């Protein structure tokens, strides 16, 4: 997928912690909206751009380090393994 087809409305939570939900705007220039504050609180790097694989999604920090690497599961959902055996799921809508 280009980002051009990963790139809008993302809904960012932790599995078993649904109500606690963040959505964040993947902008087409690989950068997100400043509500990607939110994924400070499940992420021990913050990031600052993002960059599509073959099969998922590199969310990256400001240094150029991976900040989570997340598997396509389904059209418009990622899911990724974080520290301490959480996963953090990534939705359209």
């Amino acid at each position: 997928l280009s980002p051009a087809q990963v790139a809008g409305s993302w809904t960012f939570y932790v599995q078993g912690a649904e109500q606690d939900a963040c959505t964040v705007t993947l902008k087409k220039d690989r950068t997100f909206s400043a509500q990607v504050s939110c994924l400070q609180a499940w992420l021990g790097r913050t990031p600052t751009t993002w960059s599509p694989t073959p099969d998922g999604l590199l969310l990256i920090g400001k240094d150029g380090s991976q900040s989570l690497f997340l598997e396509l599961r389904e059209a418009g959902r990622y899911e990724g393994s974080v520290e301490g055996s959480k996963t953090l799921v990534m939705q359209r809508a």
